[PDB]
């Protein structure tokens, strides 16, 4: 069926819990044995969340190559990106690193630091352009160098070195930061307004490496993000739009990561945003 009246067709129907269920059932089950092992138990934020062996990120350490962070392939939409959690007190200099191997331009961030009471991330990033962060367990060192706060998410341009070869890059912080601490926005504009900031960026296009994008555990949220952005994309490249499958992209991505989209407020709110987003975009 449709989008947008497949759409209509659930709400009147109140069957969001049944679809979305059917979607667990279906999606794929690979080995995560890397993630389980003992030597990595603080490596992890949640023991329900873990990449998979095929498509983990490896650091380029010989000593402990474990990231919780996964690739994300779309062959046809011609894209990807590396989701993975907030960074953990002892996983800080490991994210930095996968971001410098990985030749990313962003980061897209989509929690607070802080939410409901309890920590949901580490602070990674410096606040001070004066107090820059160096990270002695990788050799990097990451300094503030202009911030832009605006009414829905901020823009942080950071520097990051490599203190071994003297290497510098410019990355990008895209950090949505009114997503309410409980269910999904009620309209998704502010959402997408953000989606098309990254994209005017560059930081989701081939001449760079894979996106970074996070949330707490890096399923929910981060779903929400590389699932519309990949439907929109595929709506714009093939001769029928109409013939996109929100369902279908969605348990294709979750062939390279467990557990994408964490609720049924969180898929209605998938086509809700990809509903909305194909009209502007003509
Ligand atoms: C000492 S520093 O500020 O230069 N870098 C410390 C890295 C770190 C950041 C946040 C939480 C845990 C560790
Ligand atoms: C404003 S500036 O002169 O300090 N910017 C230089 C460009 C740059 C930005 C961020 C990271 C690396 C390079």
């Amino acid at each position: 069926m449709e989008m947008e009246k497949e759409f209509e067709q659930i709400d009147k129907s109140g069957s969001w819990a049944a679809i979305y269920q059917d979607i667990r059932h279906e999606a794929s089950d690979f080995p995560s044995r890397v993630a389980k092992l003992p030597k990595n138990k603080n490596r992890n934020r949640y023991r329900d969340v873990s990449p998979f062996d095929h498509s983990r990120i490896k650091l380029h350490q010989e000593d402990n190559d474990y990231i919780n962070a996964s690739l994300i392939k779309m062959e046809e939409a011609q894209r990807s990106y590396i989701l993975t959690q907030g960074p953990l007190p002892n996983t800080v200099g490991h994210f930095w690193e996968m971001v410098w191997e990985q030749k990313s331009r962003g980061v897209v961030m989509l929690n607070r630091v802080m939410e409901k009471g309890s920590l949901k991330c580490a602070q990674y990033w410096p606040q001070k352009e004066e107090k820059e962060m160096i990270f002695e367990d990788t050799n990097l060192k990451l300094t503030l160098i202009s911030e832009d706060i605006k009414s829905y998410y901020t823009v942080r341009q950071l520097e990051l070195e490599n203190l071994t070869t003297q290497e510098t890059r410019e990355i990008l912080h895209f950090h949505y930061t009114t997503w309410p601490d409980f269910g999904v926005p009620e309209s998704p504009a502010s959402f997408l307004n953000f989606l098309f900031k990254v994209r005017e960026s560059g930081s989701l296009s081939p001449e760079h490496g894979p996106v970074v994008v996070h949330c707490s555990a890096g399923i929910g949220r981060s779903g929400t993000f590389c699932l519309a952005d990949t439907c929109l994309l595929l709506m714009d490249k093939r001769k029928d739009p109409s013939s996109v499958d929100i369902k279908k992209v969605l348990l294709e991505m979750r062939k390279f990561r467990m557990g994408l989209i964490q609720t049924a407020d969180q898929l209605r709110f998938s086509y809700l945003a990809v509903i909305e987003g194909a009209k502007f975009i003509m």
